[PDB]
């Protein structure tokens, strides 16, 4: 369900494989390497499945020396979506720590728009 | 200086181990209460003074309970002798489309080595 | 531009006059609630948004969450006229709960 | 005991009055680092223990200065012998909207009579 090729609102690729034991595993399209968790077991209740995950915005190519971390669920159906809260942390001097969080939201869905 | 256990003010423990790949990978604390993380953080950070960005998720579910929810942190380490690591974080909580907006707590955490 | 009625997607209304001197008062019809705010009274006219920000305390003659929500975020003018917010959640709580006291989220307001 | 004068831990002050029926007026100093500030809180809390739920804003934009952006502040209000208001913050920009994404800053603050 949520393994699978996901785009977000801005065109963003996220590609990610669910494993049995709770892991997130994929890449963020440059591409990086993305590591989460998210609910094994749900409720049957029709409440949809916890999850998250972070990249860190190094990869071979650059570094922007900050992390992202989504949090969300996943609810599944028709148009499978994921509805995530994001969180991004840019490494910041001590006197600049208070401006070194972006907060925003981003919608991922199986089909590019 | 990631590498290793730190705590927070409500007695919370995190133990992580920082691999060269830039992954971060260890348990959050009785065996009941454990749970694993992962997570990622800036292997080649600069060197102006500035912290180390990371981030880490927990879904809190282990062999024994389940919340049917994730947390994820975001935020720096900043080393020195108050080694500590300052973040933010999202607490969601699996809902019906109905509660939905009411799924996501915001907070802050601060780490130390003691 | 900012003084009207404005919706959300989950059913909710809200009635802000933008004042000269950069106040935003109003009603948010959830029952019926009052609201204050700010916005830059002067934006740039480059395409950027109007900042703003209002604050709901979800008190009334009728009821009390002992909650209060706080939006912040941007006019947009043009033909599809929208205010983009992010907002925050704070309810009383003791400190023992104060870390779970405040949701976070985000709405998206039209004209309709 | 919401009313007077408050400090965060960064240095800025902010002057408040509430109102009988839930309004906060009051001022904002990081005079030309003055802002007025407008806000609610809840004027008939819960008497078992809970803090006063609050919020305010700051536009940054005054007499002398315009930063084209806006600061809430959401929280409560924790009467004591250290009195105090514990909140997070949301500071959005009016950017084009190719740069909505990162308009919005997080962060929190605490505010003391000290």
């Amino acid at each position: 369900g949520i393994t699978g090729t996901w785009y977000n609102q801005l065109g963003s690729t996220f590609i990610v494989t669910a494993g049995a034991d709770g892991a997130l595993t994929g890449t963020y399209e440059s591409r990086y390497v993305l590591t989460g968790r998210y609910d094994s077991a749900p409720a049957t209740d029709g409440s949809g499945t916890a999850l998250g995950w972070t990249v860190a915005w190094k990869n071979n190519y650059r570094n922007a020396h900050s992390a992202t971390t989504w949090s969300g669920q996943y609810v599944g159906g028709a148009e499978a979506r994921i509805n995530t809260q994001w969180l991004l942390t840019s490494g910041t001097t001590e006197a600049n720590a208070a401006k070194s969080t972006l907060v925003g939201h981003d919608t991922f869905t199986k089909v590019k728009p």
